């Protein structure tokens, strides 16, 4: 058996790096005002009423997404709280949508349940409504946000993520996030944390320092933790992270499918196009991390059929795109292999639990693939052990249609991270032979799949 | 040239079938009832409120569906007014959408010119609010509707098609329609009339029997007039057509994505799959007929994302499948032959005026399709040059791989109508020639198109 390179992933950071894509949905007060994407805390509760809420709605625009898991913003900046907590009057208790007497956190999970989807949580910790109050002190807010959280992570099932924005939480010292930490870690042990700023140490997941959709080329899973807390001095270690880095902590990637991260109608015309949502794929999915992608409800509460159906096409284009490997088929020759287990061949296999590997203390390989009739490609992916760690730094592929000289693929040269997937999309070529080079690493490969495709007309 | 066989198409009617498809658009004062398809004619026009129409929302699907032309339910039997006509109230005048100065007709419109696509209406003959007037009289009614159609007709652009519902028209006379359609083809002289019962001089295209998109096999473009007056009892007549009818009136296979033709929330989860929207397209556009598909709009006034979904996934089928006739590249070897110009080969060279014909007085050919490579289908399409009339009445397709037998397509032997596109799916076989046996008719062959296909994964 293979021993771990450095650092490895939990086995929370494992499922969700194997969820791919999980949804935002931003909603709330913010969703009843006029363009209002950052509201004050000073808006009346009363005018919070969707008039025809239905999460079910979303959820099935999950399912035809292939998204298995959803975050819901429970509270916003602006303080109001979509489930009637105890511990305020600046909520759904007090709206006029079903007199008071809703629950959209209930209504969330409930439907999350039924479609068999996680459910996830966003909670601010920076609270403008809250700093209205003329007997705010962190302390005191502390403990507002305990019984919250409290309440969240106790009543509504299990949850399967805690998003900790850090926007205006500067204020908010690191024994403050221990407090909510020990919270959410004791009542929901398989909760990924997603955390900012000053709850570095508690973070499963990192901000890579974007709200584009773009994660680093490259992108480590590791980084030092310092670059979570000194946030605006580390871009670099957020968004590209670092091979040395004293903590695994892989990037999540949030973007919206419109401007803004709230509904409003005029955005209705700039929803995102199924291509830009696959170009924010490969440079997130297909960057070693996690798309967080956003779909704002409306005025009614639900999912705009725009935004529905983008993301459905996005689906059957990947679906398609990635339905055969046409690698498949190849006689395969390889220096540097383990043993017949490790084969090269187990790149190609379509299991789950086997792949090709080297031998100890050899971090290079050379893997060629002779296919049985030439092929065309414009695609194609390679994806690690990342239970093993980040093992190979640098490599490359090319291709052949003579035999004689090989040809170098332009965007496929001299990659360095692979991690829990890399995608990369090329000029089409047509070819008899691939090559794939692993050309430098902490140590010998171990490689799970490598595929080479052609991207659906759908793109 | 060769001389055209019995009746043939019109001008109007050539544009009609080169559409293919069609789109619906079910939408009214019955969306704001609760689950109302047949409005009784009594329901305020106040409740008539669509929180956002967007039409280019509507046209977006068309788009992705591939469907080049829409019509509009101007009004429904329940003789609410979609448009501010100077001649009732019973109209968007008096609905609480945008305080009574809306016109859903004109954003109609306005929004397929944007899209360059073919606007429709549909006018209802039996008006159930009328007939609530105790001054109603048929003659009254009469000029009452020919107010409306020439406001339509002259206010609103081109009008490609003016559709004709049958029911509860029977108190209707031919002179009335008379007086309609000269006001029609006056002011609108492309315009197609879909036409029922007494309107049967005046049809465009005909009805064929049921709303289960299904024409006949066979399902000829004539047939005789009798037949749209006597709609309920000449079911065979509407479906199937007659070789020797006594007119050119081509079925046009109307049919809804939903099991509603207006939109209710409860029939989301009832929208046909694509492999169901598939094999309606197969049994209309396969059977020398035009599909009119219906997207029902909602209270929001947008068309759901599921039926955008399953459309658009149709069309990505319908593209997948078509986009290489796999007999191309053939030796082709045939008896009965004009020349050159009309060589057999001209059936596979994807052009609009070439054709393969047969020479006069000689109704049989055989037609021999030899392959490069052995190839794979389950599906074939074939289609007449229109314009010279009905011509071959039975043919049949036969492969072999050996050479030695030829091997009979149970679903393709004894056809009879081709017309303008034909359709045969059958069990998959491999082949590496293919017979095309025209073996009977009225006149000599004459056929724009023969090709066999691989149907799309999508299906
Ligand atoms: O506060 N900002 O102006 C800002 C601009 C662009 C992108 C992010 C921010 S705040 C930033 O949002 C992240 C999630 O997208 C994390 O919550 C960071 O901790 C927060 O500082
Ligand atoms: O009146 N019907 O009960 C009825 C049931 C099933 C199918 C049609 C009808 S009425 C029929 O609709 C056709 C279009 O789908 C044409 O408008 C016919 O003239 C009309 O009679």
């Amino acid at each position: 058996s293979l021993a771990p390179c450095g650092l490895v992933p939990s086995a929370r950071q494992l499922e969700w790096y194997n969820r791919e894509m999980i949804a935002f949905f931003h909603f709330g007060i913010n969703t009843f005002e006029e363009y209002v994407n950052e509201g004050d805390g000073k808006a009346s509760t009363a005018i919070f009423n969707p008039t025809a809420l239905d999460c079910r709605q979303w959820m099935q625009t999950l399912k035809a997404a292939g998204i298995p898991a959803a975050i819901l913003t429970a509270k916003h900046a602006d303080g109001f709280c979509l489930w009637p907590s105890k511990y305020t009057d600046y909520s759904v208790k007090n709206a006029a949508w079903k007199n008071g007497k809703g629950d959209v956190v209930r209504e969330f999970v409930d439907a999350c349940e039924e479609y068999g989807l996680k459910a996830g949580i966003y909670l601010g910790p920076h609270d403008r409504h809250e700093h209205l109050s003329p007997l705010y002190t962190t302390e005191r807010y502390k403990e507002y946000y305990a019984h919250q959280l409290g309440e969240l992570m106790s009543d509504y099932g299990k949850i399967w993520e805690t998003w900790w924005d850090g926007a205006g939480a500067d204020e908010l010292t690191t024994p403050v996030y221990r407090h909510w930490y020990k919270i959410v870690r004791e009542k929901q042990p398989d909760c990924v944390i997603f955390g900012t700023k000053n709850s570095y140490p508690f973070a499963d997941v990192r901000w890579m320092g974007n709200e584009a959709g773009e994660a680093g080329d490259p992108c480590w899973a590791t980084t030092d933790s310092v670059a979570i807390r000194d946030e605006a001095q580390y871009y670099k270690g957020l968004n590209e992270g670092m091979l040395d880095g004293d903590a695994y902590i892989p990037a999540e990637t949030d973007v919206s499918i419109r401007p803004s991260w709230f509904y409003h109608a005029e955005e209705d015309s700039r929803v995102k196009s199924v291509r830009e949502l696959w170009d924010i794929y490969c440079t997130s999915v297909g960057r070693n991390s996690v798309l967080l992608l956003n779909f704002p409800p409306d005025r009614r509460g639900l999912i705009h059929s725009t935004d529905s159906l983008h993301a459905a096409l996005l689906k059957q284009g990947i679906d398609e795109t990635f339905s055969t490997n046409l690698l498949r088929g190849a006689k395969v020759k390889a220096t540097n292999v383990r043993g017949a287990k490790y084969s090269p061949e187990k790149m190609l296999d379509n299991e789950k639990n086997t792949y090709f590997a080297g031998k100890d203390g050899e971090v290079k390989a050379d893997i060629i693939f002779t296919l049985p009739k030439t092929i065309e490609f414009d695609c194609l992916m390679i994806e690690e052990v990342i239970e093993l760690g980040h093992r190979t730094t640098k490599w490359s592929v090319e291709y052949t249609v003579d035999g004689k000289n090989w040809i170098t693929i332009p965007e496929a040269t001299d990659k360095q991270a692979i991690g829990h997937k890399w995608i990369v999309r090329l000029a089409p070529v047509k070819a008899k032979q691939v090559r794939l080079r692993i050309q430098d690493g902490k140590a010998c490969p171990a490689i799970h799949t490598f595929g080479v495709y052609k991207q659906s007309p759908v793109f």
